[PDB]
């Protein structure tokens, strides 16, 4: 049996049968829908006290296995069958087992792949993968992330990669970046009240501040690295501004745009997600791919937890600001999005428009169904903010499940570290 | 034990206790989640053979009964128990119960209440109910709708109101309007393969046509009343012209969006919901409340499977339309917008923008929680077409299930009649 998928948007329908993978549960219960919740338990992967217990994580290597080697277009199965027995002995008798560099590829893909709230996924096989598993101090760590950056971002050319330190073992020595994201600014909550910077990065800044960085006060002050290897202690490390690539804003018109000293990075890259394959869980696994407009513009920009500055852009472009019903709002943000699109290209740095992303998603979304009859997706995280129903996504119905390998959340580092 | 729900605008937080009276079951599976389907099963309420069995009717219209009682300031137990024993007795000799008219009247209010898909449930107390138990012919009921949309209507100071017509008994004599809404467009497939009109419409415009309509293969042609009373055939009835208020589109600034030729009605009027109370069903029960911006100017008439005038307005504004990445659908779909405002507010109909409903929704919802801790919520169709982020429904979480009393959908009749 399957699920029937419509898109009302052509009339459209598919039939999702890749849901029958879904690992456990979800985190809607038999009458109500938690759909719209952002970090509930079923898309959170908590700390250990003892190793993953052989009963459940045996049977999930073994999955992974099979899964492995039943992508490849002509199987191998002397080789299927012969990794299936090292890994159970392995398993059965040390008490866990490593994956090889081909298996940690593949899952990092699928991972991606297996990401419902990613618009991005068209992009899944494309990844570069750092093996930094042999990592063992938080300097190292470090310079494997001061190379990753320096790869990804490719002096704007943005290229999509993931860092991948050693897996959690009796998860008292976690390998864990205590960053949001491995570029973001700091926010600073100013005597008057007022908040100075990015609000969102408030607790995080304020911890830095704590282990010894020195707050700049700036509106755009680049956070620092914090980095925790092998269950130790969190280690403070400034990012080597050359490595920083930034896009000041300017509007293609509105030459008082500039004058509202906006800026972002050019990379996005999410720091603190865990890789769960096969029973494994990797706590630290920076990743990357490339910026969507509305990202920036409308979130960063607009969101009033953010930078909040619609009220501001209204008025310099004469706007009712005061008449709600005037829609005001929507002419604005629809100029800070042209002026962040036009900004990254003009210097050359790698971004995409929401309608082109929106596009781009139906695409992976019709070849994955077409390849495995389904495709994981969060309707609620898909949609862009903004210009909604304009996209197609927004007429595609969709199913939101959980298969592994996955990206899971997990609680802020310093929740959970004995110091 | 409750659930909690935060809004990441404000961090503020509430707690859920009011899904306790869920139901039944929604449609997310224990794995799996369905949010974003547009017509589950878990919102549907399809057609009968025999009446609904004691065992589960009994119980129903005791919660109800409690339910009515239980919302009185001050309580009236002896009347509580008086009115609790005589239905029990009805439905125990009969083999159902009929509702007074204040619980009637109680019971729409409340269903308007507990529809998770309704933006505008401030207004649930100001509700217009007009009692058509009585009806029992076809003119008859043609004759309720038309009071129903004179008095909604009220020249443009649209009144929210609500005609119940006979409950449902064994389901082989079901009251029916066949319509999707009771004042919409006719849409025809021309030869060449065109659509002409609301394509929306389709498969009614031509179920009307057989049934003795005479096309008028216009773009913004008025359908017919096509009623079903006492499981009778339905009958076509025109709507009285004078009946039908029209808003004709014009910008306030660009002369030329009145040369596109748009028009829409000024009565949103869902007419083929089924009503469910205590276990009683209504199946028919249109009801109306008054337009917000984005569903004529967002949906009516930029959804590709609509109107589709995006494209067009996009050339007359001389954006560049066959650039995708240059943002002008964002650009068109405001100024659609801001015509379909401006229109109604000089034509003086009653309409609100989606920002100020937005805002009004969450002020609806506050009061909810601090009323009876919960409201459900479907945040995929509380949040506007466009601006989502923009408006504050976007960063609250919510929690959406099925309460009663409550509006459920039905299949459509032309699927289960027998002629
Ligand atoms: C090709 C470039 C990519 C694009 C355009 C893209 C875009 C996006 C966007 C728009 C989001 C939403 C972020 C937010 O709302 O804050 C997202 C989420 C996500 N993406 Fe991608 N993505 C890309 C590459 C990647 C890569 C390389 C991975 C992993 C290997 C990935 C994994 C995910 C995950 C796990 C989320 C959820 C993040 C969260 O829940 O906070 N994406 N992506
Ligand atoms: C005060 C005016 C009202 C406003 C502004 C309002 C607005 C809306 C909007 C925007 C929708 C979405 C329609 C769509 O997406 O196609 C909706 C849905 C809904 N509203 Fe309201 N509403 C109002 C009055 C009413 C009344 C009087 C009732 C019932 C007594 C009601 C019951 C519902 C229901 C059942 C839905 C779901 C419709 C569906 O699923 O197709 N609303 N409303
Ligand atoms: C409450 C709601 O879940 C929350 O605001 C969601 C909505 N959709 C989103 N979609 C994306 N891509 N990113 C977000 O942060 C959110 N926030
Ligand atoms: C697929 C998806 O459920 C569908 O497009 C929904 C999204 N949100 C909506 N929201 C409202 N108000 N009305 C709709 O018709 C829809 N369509
Ligand atoms: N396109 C991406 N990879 N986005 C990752 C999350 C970035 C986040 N929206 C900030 O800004
Ligand atoms: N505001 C309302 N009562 N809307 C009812 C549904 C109308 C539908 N969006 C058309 O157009
Ligand atoms: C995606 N990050
Ligand atoms: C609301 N209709
Ligand atoms: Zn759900």
């Amino acid at each position: 049996q399957y699920v029937r998928i419509k898109n009302w948007g052509s009339g459209e329908i598919l039939h999702d049968t890749l849901h029958h993978k879904a690992t456990s549960d979800f985190t809607c219960k038999s009458k109500s829908c938690l759909g719209s919740i952002m970090n509930p338990k079923s898309l959170t992967r908590g700390p250990r006290d003892k190793p993953t217990p052989l009963e459940e994580l045996l049977p999930h290597a073994i999955e992974f296995i099979n899964q492995y080697y039943g992508s490849f277009k002509e199987a191998k199965i002397e080789e299927h069958l012969a990794r299936l027995e090292a890994v159970t002995k392995e398993i059965e008798t040390t008490g866990t087992y490593q994956l090889t560099l081909d298996e940690l590829i593949f899952a990092t893909k699928m991972a991606w792949r297996n990401a419902p709230r990613c618009i991005g996924r068209i992009q899944w096989s494309n990844l570069q993968v750092f093996d930094a598993r042999n990592c063992s101090t938080a300097q190292e760590m470090f310079q494997h992330i001061c190379r990753h950056i320096l790869y990804a971002t490719n002096n704007g050319n943005i290229r999509s990669a993931i860092t991948v330190f050693p897996q959690r073992s009796d998860g008292k020595h976690d390998f864990r970046l205590w960053n949001s994201q491995l570029i973001r600014y700091a926010g600073y909550q100013m005597p008057d009240g007022t908040i100075r910077g990015d609000a969102a990065t408030l607790e995080f800044t304020q911890l830095c501040i704590d282990l010894g960085w020195k707050p700049r006060y700036g509106r755009f002050d680049v956070l620092p690295l914090v980095l925790q290897a092998d269950g130790q202690d969190p280690e403070v490390f400034e990012i080597p501004p050359d490595l920083v690539l930034e896009v000041t804003m300017e509007h293609p018109k509105y030459e008082w745009f500039q004058e509202l000293g906006l800026k972002w990075y050019a990379l996005p890259a999410v720091a603190n997600m865990l890789l769960e394959v096969g029973g494994l869980e990797f706590p630290a696994c920076p990743f990357n791919g490339w910026y969507m407009g509305t990202e920036i513009g409308v979130r960063d920009f607009c969101d009033t937890q953010r930078y909040n500055i619609l009220e501001e852009v209204g008025r310099r472009m004469g706007l009712e600001t005061h008449t709600l019903a005037s829609l005001w709002k929507d002419r604005a943000v629809t100029e800070i999005n042209v002026a962040v699109l036009h900004s990254f290209q003009k210097q050359n740095v790698t971004i995409m428009d929401h309608h082109t992303a929106s596009e781009s998603f139906m695409k992976h979304m019709q070849n994955e169904y077409r390849a495995r009859g389904g495709c994981p997706a969060d309707w609620i995280w898909l949609v862009p903010p903004v210009s909604g129903s304009i996209t197609p996504v927004f007429h595609q119905e969709m199913l939101n499940y959980v298969l592994s390998p996955f990206y899971y959340y997990q609680i802020e580092p310093w929740k959970t570290h004995i110091w």
